[PDB]
């Protein structure tokens, strides 16, 4: 029984284990296309969303990510009101060719909300919300399920729901548009230390993808993704957008508070399940916290931060001949790689003088 | 016939090479039960036994245990007289509802002696010890197994024999209540290196367990466990409970010495089969050290370190849908992962300012 | 369709991965022959070429090439006019018995250019270039082959085509006289991190190799090498020839900037996809970088460091009984090791004072 | 044909890959007999020879080994005369309860020599040496082994030929008494750096051990050890001895120069295949190093080290089940281990005070 469990165990790969196969290619990269779709009523222009993190986005942000086609979640660490106005801001805010807008020509905008959070969802949806983002750190939770469906029945909002990491959660959440996948992978996650549960990205990615399209529910890839390479790998594992905490945080309009150290600048960047976030509207069931605080260095501004992440997609998405979304995940193929193979695809053997994306 | 063991030979897993899946859950975690059966008189309310070592387990590590639900096993690097009155004093110490007592109201408390040392054991068992932990490194030693047979028709104490890695081990040690599992995963343990046996944690609980199972005993996973998330895997892979000795030693209760570094506060902790501790009742008939000798920081309260192991077993049993303990045994399913995705587990690519379990 | 990606996956190996198995030999090692053929009207007597790059190849490090018997190739970030110079000078530079000539006596030399770049192929043609090298990121595109096929009509030298990684692009590169492998090994390569795309080396050459030897076409593996060792086992894996670029650069003859620190001497040496080779006549159709600038330790002169290389691949050769290079790719048999062996592979539990190759 | 080289390529493995699993033991440990048979005359009382190097091998080393019923080798790079009078040095040198003696009771020696040397073999033999030893990079050479066969029938005692590193050499070499197994795995080996050619150890072993017990001919690991676990390993795979440079380099006995280093006594240590040991009688025909140069800790006495080897040796027998030699090659068993597996088999999440083995 015991020793069964061990050999069954499925074997599951992260980012760093997996290269995608280059191809013939007809056009590329220039006229690649990277839009995609996320929910029946919301198609971005970039396959990117800002994370719902009180380090990651608030008005500014989610104006920045909408004006470059991609889209921002305001974080629920702050009063129903406060988050309400926040949303406001960026509906009002409207040079920007790639913008996404809704009928009316309004920037797009999402929020996020607990499962139980029915009263800010519906004050969220009236004040003009595109996509209401229920945001919990394991949405297979029955008792939480049931209270989502009451609140899709009472918005008008598009609806994804997430975290999830298991393709069985998937059969439990077909009343929404999307499923948010990622347990354990951000950047200052600490969930598989503290519970010792999880499943690595690129795997968790490809189970849900798969039971997702059997629904007709889109998937995003959320946390773990530290290069654009990551976000290649897993649109071609089957997502259809990503959802980035540590790459957005740091740049000038993330709200997190600046710091410098040794003449260097740096943000502060930290879990919403650390005690930091903690100590600031949630007040989650948890005895232990699940994430940690700490610091990014300056990026710059949300749009050179997108322009390099997006440079890269269409590069890996040329090499494999993918003009579109649709094509990557179609035809895009993997092969395996060990921890030498690791490290000879980083620069090695050499003293760096210079890294940069240009 | 060489080859062929390389052929044959078994793949071991320890701690850090699985993460259990989530699943569907319908009660967590505030609401988790925790306590657990180690022997036929004795159930924990928490699944933590402190180690049987000089720096790690005396009479107020013992009561503090006991307090909190668990168990202690006063060391036997000591004269027998002092041993009993260690005993004496955790039977006598009784604001604690997860307090664990015996049939007169008194705290529970354990106590190890060598597979040979009969006339320790019935001292103790005279004392009111409750539970008898034959200590030893080899406890799969014919020799050693007739001497405890004897023990055990000596003493009315529950018994526990230990350590073993070899399900093999069990089929002659079906007289005794339980056995502690772990032969090299010791954070201060050199076995391995030394003598060049053992066997990744993982893999040997999950091997005794099933074979613990066809014979009524109960299993103990001493050794190795960094996380709480180690605890959820150990007790998933087939474990009642586990041992602690580097989690618990730095606490305020261990009767490690204090030492000082760089303004910064630490404890001793060593190997009982490293000089100091032999330097210090016991006299192995060991040619050389299998332990070390080092120093853990300064974790505070022996209280505060149990609500943070504790509260991250039961994140983890929420997450994976487990109501108890006999569930998360039942239904605890493993993925199996690379280096890549241990890294990826970890906090990454930040700069951390702050890890704290509050 | 998602998990059958990860289920299908292929497994790719690395330089590091494998090591080569001793074998009963008739010759060795000083007596082994090096030649090897890479084009029908090309053989060096080094399977070594330097590669095309700003910091690595001009006409200096091209007349040491062909003096050993090997050959450069003048990188293209420079104009037409400056690369036919390159060429002629070396073409007319000529104590090195083992040189490479062309039918007048003259040294041979190769020089790269861009698939779209026919004007400047029929300029270096004309100048009495020996080889013409298609030098792109992928040459598996489309439009960039139907361009390379009018190019190849329009010159008489000898016509390679790289890089590709994958045996499908033999199959529309049958028009040239070899194929050059590699895409992401680099040392100062991050087309890996930045798209996601690329295959281990080794994996890489064997299966291009395998399609390469259908179509009558010569295999060159292009990155990656940092050893001896690494050249034996391309050759080994398929390979006619290797490439080096971290090797060569830092000899005398490479025209990277020389750069003092802490006393010690350093050369610069950079990607050409990097921002400084950009700003120095390329310009590619990529929006982000795909290589780092970076210094690598002064090595001394090309003679030194071939006679170094050369070195190990004869010991390489005569340990696994191999007289010749075609013998070498006929009989290598590999063993695959684990990181613990990488590590016990190299030296270890040790001080280096001295790893000096004389 | 190239795939298939990777598709059929076995898979090597090393000691850190490897552990013992624990057995029932009726007897241990302190009543463990390790002495080995490693030739027809010659039988040890502990498995261990000293390598054959000018830092570690002199005639002081070779009495010590002796006369704790071990082995030492008399290196090869000095003169014959010189080599002959270090010989009778020892075989007249003589509280040694252990030593091991010849018929005449005196101590015994080896010594080393080059499949050419059947000058230098002769007069090593007229000194009285009790075993030669070919001592050469790759054994499996025709030419030099038609030397070794010549070799053979004009000495009397025992020999020994190596190293060697696949199973098919034995074929070649019936008529020596025992191979020395390993290429590539020396603490100060580069070998597999710079010919890209070796095996894992422990396969290695194992693979020529069954093809030498098909012969009658015995087996020395030579090359690799690190700790007292690896030598357990090392006979478990099928080895009767082991020889050891690194280990008792830094001894009091052992050759090497003294060298001071912050206030810290070292031992000069390094390969037979380095530039100092060629700067010092062999002239090899190879054109580059394939050994470094380092130094290691002062050790103290080879008595203290032999001490502290063989008690971990004697530890694991026990550990396993095994009262001598014979039974741990047959019935030590094997469980593979990971990278993390790795982790926890060492001291770990300690600062280390002490390591002491005593
Ligand atoms: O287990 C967790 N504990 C936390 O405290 C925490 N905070 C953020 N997140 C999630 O991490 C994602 C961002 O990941 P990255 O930084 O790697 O982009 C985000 O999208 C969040 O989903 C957390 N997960
Ligand atoms: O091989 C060993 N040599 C030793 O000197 C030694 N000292 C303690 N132990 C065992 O290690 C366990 C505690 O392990 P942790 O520190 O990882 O919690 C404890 O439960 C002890 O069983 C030893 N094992
Ligand atoms: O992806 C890349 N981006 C770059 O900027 C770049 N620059 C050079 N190269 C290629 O790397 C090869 C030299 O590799 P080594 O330094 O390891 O010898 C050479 O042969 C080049 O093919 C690049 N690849
Ligand atoms: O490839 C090699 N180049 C060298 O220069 C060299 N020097 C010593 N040896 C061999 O290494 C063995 C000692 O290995 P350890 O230091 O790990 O005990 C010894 O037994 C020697 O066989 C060499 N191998």
């Amino acid at each position: 029984k015991f020793v069964e469990k061990l050999e069954k165990a499925i074997k599951g790969y992260t980012f760093d284990d997996v290269l995608l196969i280059p191809q013939a290619t007809e056009v590329e990269p220039k006229d690649v296309d990277v839009s995609t779709r996320i929910t029946p009523n919301v198609k971005l222009n970039i396959p990117i969303l800002s994370a719902a993190m009180d380090t990651v986005t608030e008005w500014e942000m989610a104006v920045a990510m909408a004006r470059e086609g991609g889209l921002g979640v305001i974080h629920r660490n702050m009063g129903i009101e406060e988050q309400v106005e926040q949303v406001k801001r960026v509906k009002r805010a409207e040079k920007y060719k790639n913008a996404v807008r809704d009928e009316n020509g309004e920037l797009l905008v999402a929020a996020a909300v607990s499962p139980f959070d029915i009263k800010r969802a519906i004050e969220l949806d009236k004040a003009g919300v595109d996509v209401i983002v229920v945001d919990t750190a394991h949405a297979h939770n029955l008792k939480a399920i049931k209270s989502m469906k009451e609140m899709r029945q009472k918005v008008d909002a598009d609806f994804i729901v997430g975290n999830i990491a298991n393709p069985k959660a998937v059969d439990d959440l077909t009343f929404a548009d999307a499923v948010k996948v990622g347990i354990g992978p951000g950047s200052i996650c600490t969930t598989r230390i503290v519970a010792g549960v999880g499943v690595p990205q690129i795997t968790a990615v490809a189970m849900v993808a798969d039971r997702a399209q059997e629904y007709g529910l889109y998937v995003i890839a959320d946390g773990g993704i530290r290069y654009s390479g990551d976000i290649v790998k897993a649109i071609a594992a089957g997502a259809d957008a990503v959802m980035l905490g540590n790459l957005l945080a740091g740049t000038k309009e993330a709200p997190g508070k600046e710091v410098i150290i040794n003449g260097r600048k740096y943000k502060q960047y930290r879990g919403m399940g650390s005690l930091g976030a903690m100590m600031k509207y949630m007040k989650t069931r948890k005895f232990v916290p699940e994430g940690v605080e700490g610091v990014v260095p300056y990026r710059g501004t949300v749009s050179e931060v997108l322009y390099q992440l997006v440079g890269g997609l269409k590069a890996g998405m040329g090499y494999v001949g993918a003009r579109n979304i649709r094509e990557l995940k179609e035809k895009g193929e993997f092969v395996i790689i060990t921890h030498a193979g690791i490290k000879e695809s980083h620069p090695h053997d050499i003293i760096i003088t210079n890294e940069a994306p240009n």
